[PDB]
């Protein structure tokens, strides 16, 4: 089998985007802007 999950103890707050952590809900939410693709130009222009 597996081997490892040595050392309980994982951040609250996990990105299921990349595989980040952070212990600030914040931080974590600041980050996920860039998943969210993050463009100037919009669908129209104006
Ligand atoms: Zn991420």
């Amino acid at each position: 089998g597996s081997s490892g999950s040595s050392g309980s103890g994982e951040k609250p707050y996990k990105c299921s985007e990349c595989g980040k952590a952070f212990h600030r809900h914040t931080h974590l939410n600041e980050h996920r802007r860039i998943h969210t693709g993050y463009r100037p130009s919009g669908p129209s222009s104006g």
